[PDB]
């Protein structure tokens, strides 16, 4: 069901990439990105670190980045670790250009994701794929890819698009460009339900993996779940959660977001 729903879907995917690919447009999403999703990808990083800390006791060793913009979780990520291999991938030049200006020990890949192979080798411990699942041709094709480049003790952790938020995103444009842009990314984008088939197809057929998805704000995670638990006792987390929206205004106007973890524990005989 899902790959043909992936398939039939792919004019919507073609137009949601091109406020990314054409110097105007890209003005208008980098605005908008920046500017409402800064504060989610905070949140975003450290429920990954906190939940790999908490499944594998340890902290992770290496981070990979998809469709890593200009580079700003590897360079929170650097900031964070004295010592940690950090690699980001992104088709847009001037995202990739500017990644490199940061003068980070890291590794910047101009590249579609579908090509990581070419480039990348070492397993990761790590792979942050954060808003962004929703612009590829072949989602299908690209987690398949990545789940090769996992290593022992690994999560690939998507958050994306809540097709069912659409009015709820709306609420956050700011100008009737933003309005049109968020309109073509909501088009591309995925139900819950979908999301769910997608993550089940691409795991079942892997050793040692399990996946999970879900809504809650922090990681998708049930507020009755276990994995709750240990995030919502973190200080790191914490930290992050009081000031990314913890502004005056009443109100946030937060569009729910999908969660998605593709979770890999290889055991060894
Ligand atoms: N096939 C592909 N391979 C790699 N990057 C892609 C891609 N399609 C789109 N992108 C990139 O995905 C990014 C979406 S916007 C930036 C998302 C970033 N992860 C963040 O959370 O802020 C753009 O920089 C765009 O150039």
């Amino acid at each position: 069901e899902i790959e043909t729903i992936v398939r039939e879907s792919e004019a919507n995917r073609i137009q949601a990439q091109t406020w990314f690919s054409h110097p105007e447009k890209s003005k208008v999403s980098f605005r908008y990105d920046e500017r409402e999703t800064s504060s989610i990808r905070s949140i975003s990083i450290e429920t990954f670190l906190s939940f790999y800390s908490s499944k594998f006791n340890r902290e992770p060793y290496s981070v990979l980045d998809i469709g890593c913009g200009q580079g700003q979780v590897i360079q929170y990520l650097n900031s964070r670790f004295q010592k940690i291999e950090l690699t980001g991938i992104d088709s847009s030049a001037q995202a990739i250009s500017s990644a490199k200006k940061l003068g980070i020990n890291a590794s910047f890949i101009c590249s579609n994701a579908e090509n990581i192979m070419q480039y990348v080798s070492k397993k990761q411990d790590i792979i942050f794929i954060h808003l962004c699942f929703g612009l590829f041709k072949n989602p299908i094709a690209i987690v398949n890819t990545l789940i090769h480049l996992l290593s022992d003790q690994s999560c690939i952790y998507i958050v994306d698009l809540d097709r069912n938020s659409l009015g709820e995103g709306l609420n956050t444009a700011q100008s009737r460009e933003e309005e049109a842009y968020l309109k073509d990314q909501y088009r591309a984008s995925l139900t819950m339900e979908e999301f769910k088939q997608l993550l089940h197809v691409v795991t079942k057929e892997q050793h040692g993996v399990s996946f999970h998805v879900g809504n809650s704000f922090i990681g998708g995670f049930d507020e009755t779940s276990s994995q709750f638990f240990s995030l919502m006792r973190n200080r790191n987390l914490q930290d992050a959660l009081r000031t990314s929206v913890g502004e005056q205004l009443k109100q946030s106007q937060m569009p729910a977001l999908l969660h998605g973890w593709i979770i890999k524990n290889k055991r060894y005989t």
